[PDB]
């Protein structure tokens, strides 16, 4: 029961706490790569957290340098600045795995930019921003989650991760108005004749129902054609990636049934996303 078994155990916590459909798939992983996606989550946890510690760049700086000092020492003995941890747990998976550093530098720069938020003009920021919090997260995990890393295998990761970003933008307008992020883009929003703050007073209509439904077809588009390359991930990877896509994908269905609600996070019953895993063992 040792201190790296620890430092794992701890990302795990991390894991389960504050993802509860991505800890419910892939927690039924083997325990080598649950372990590493538990870690890389904690990272990427961590850095998605890191502005409201202090209320500035501080705790940032330190996770990226911690990152830094792995890619370049990756055998050393660091005295980490951030998260210890997390650090360690993901210095013993980078002995191991070819990690995507400048994939976890996009992701930082991304929550960096973040700072000085300014709305999307098109939907190609928007899918910009995507690639940055999520497409780069696919990335990461790709040496993880298949046997032998080509373009393709990297293309459908990305493409995975940036899909489910949407539907989580799609999940949670309301929370996000209120923190003072809109996500849709300025065109987009202008061409549909839909201004938020209002919806956020008035409920919905057709206008924001059908610019939902817009990008909700692409996040489901994208997740058709990932479902047809799932063969790029090692036999034991694709049943979880299907499923943790699948739970992700009812979650629009989830959002329908509340009537596109601004003022809750709907979710995926437990109870369900078992049943979502019962029908893809059937197929495999
Ligand atoms: C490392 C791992 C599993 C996740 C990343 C953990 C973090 C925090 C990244 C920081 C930026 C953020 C927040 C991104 C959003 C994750 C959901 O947020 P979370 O808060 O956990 O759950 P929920 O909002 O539902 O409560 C997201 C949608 C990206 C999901 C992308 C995946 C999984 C790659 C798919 C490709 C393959 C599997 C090849
Ligand atoms: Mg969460
Ligand atoms: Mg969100």
């Amino acid at each position: 029961m040792t201190m790296m078994d620890m430092n794992f155990k701890y990302c795990h916590k991390i894991m389960k706490k504050h993802s509860k459909s991505f800890s419910y798939a892939f927690d039924l992983l083997p325990e080598d790569q649950r372990k590493a996606v538990w870690a890389i989550y904690a990272v990427c946890r961590k850095i998605d957290d890191s502005i409201d510690v202090y209320g500035d760049i501080q705790f940032l700086n330190q996770i990226k340098e911690d990152i830094q000092s792995i890619e370049k020492y990756p055998y050393e003995y660091h005295h980490f600045q951030s998260d210890r941890r997390i650090m360690m747990a993901l210095q013993h998976v980078a002995q191991h795995k070819n990690i995507a550093f400048q994939s976890f530098y996009n992701l930082i720069d991304t929550v960096y930019k973040d700072q000085h938020f300014t709305m999307f003009e098109t939907d190609a920021e928007l899918f910009g921003y995507c690639y940055g919090v999520a497409g780069t997260v696919g990335e990461v995990l790709t040496p993880i989650l298949s046997d032998h890393e080509t373009h393709q295998t990297y293309d459908v990761a990305r493409r995975l991760g940036e899909s489910l970003q949407l539907i989580n933008i799609l999940r949670d307008v309301g929370e996000d108005f209120e923190n003072e992020r809109i996500y849709f883009s300025k065109q987009r929003l202008k061409q549909y004749e839909v201004d938020i703050a209002e919806v956020y007073q008035n409920g919905v209509n057709n206008h924001y129902i059908d610019l939902w439904e817009y990008y909700a077809a692409i996040a489901e588009k994208d997740f058709r054609d990932v479902m047809d390359q799932i063969k790029v991930f090692s036999i034991e990877a694709q049943p979880i990636i299907e499923l943790a896509a699948r739970i992700y994908i009812e979650i629009l269905d989830e959002v329908r049934q509340a009537n596109y609600t601004l003022h809750e996070r709907v979710f995926v019953e437990k109870r369900k996303k078992a049943k979502l895993f019962h029908e893809i063992n059937s197929k495999y």
